[PDB]
């Protein structure tokens, strides 16, 4: 079909089928996260909840990295223009919180220019949003199992430690 290769991200089978540039500009094949439980989240530096999200994501990674937890943080400036800096500045901001998980280059998460990984996560059965599937604000979280399937979505108001009770099921 004609829409079978334009909308081809719709039929991807897992997160592992996508690639994305890391915050240094180097393309990363996300199939490397196979066998790991992943939190995928859109981040911002100037949000009221920036400090609580970064600190708790660092907490989670420190507690469960050896269990197979990985965190993929995608900067995004679409929500209140709260991520206006360059990738290099965002990388340095994250270093101030002692971030050891994976920082990616800034993307869009909504609209036609959204990174296709985010287009795909939003249409997964367990990635459904309230009042539509669009990302509603900074620091939405998706939990991804070891096979790259979306298993849970957490809204911008849910601090990262809320995810903790769900993790042992997927390790
Ligand atoms: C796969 O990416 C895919 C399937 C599909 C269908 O299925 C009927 C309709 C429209 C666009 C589509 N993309
Ligand atoms: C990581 O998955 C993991 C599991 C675990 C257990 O299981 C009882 C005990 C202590 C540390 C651990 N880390």
């Amino acid at each position: 079909l004609e829409a079978a290769s334009r909308d081809d991200w719709r039929c991807a089978r897992s997160m592992h089928e996508f690639s994305a540039k890391d915050i240094d500009g180097h393309m990363v094949n996300l199939d490397k996260y196979r066998g790991f439980v992943c939190i995928v989240t859109n981040v911002a530096s100037q949000c009221g909840k920036t400090e609580v999200n970064y600190t708790q994501l660092v907490d989670l990674h420190a507690r469960y990295a050896e269990c197979g937890l990985r965190i993929l943080a995608f900067p995004c400036n679409q929500f209140g223009k709260q991520e206006p800096g360059s990738n290099e500045e965002i990388k340095e901001f994250a270093a101030g919180y002692n971030v050891k998980f994976d920082m990616f280059s800034k993307i869009c998460v909504n609209g036609d220019d959204a990174h296709p990984l985010w287009k795909w996560m939003k249409i997964q059965p367990k990635g459904k949003g309230i009042l539509g599937n669009a990302i509603k604000w900074n620091f939405t979280k998706f939990l991804i199992d070891k096979n790259g399937c979306v298993v849970k979505r957490y809204g911008p108001m849910e601090e990262p430690l809320v995810i903790e009770k769900d993790l042992p099921h997927y390790f």
